[PDB]
């Protein structure tokens, strides 16, 4: 059961840009 992994990659496919800004 990967939850983070399936709720960011299914966001960043349906999105199209590079959603993530990691300061």
């Amino acid at each position: 059961a990967v939850g983070i992994g399936a709720l960011f990659l299914g966001f960043l496919g349906a999105a199209g840009s590079t959603m993530g800004a990691r300061s």
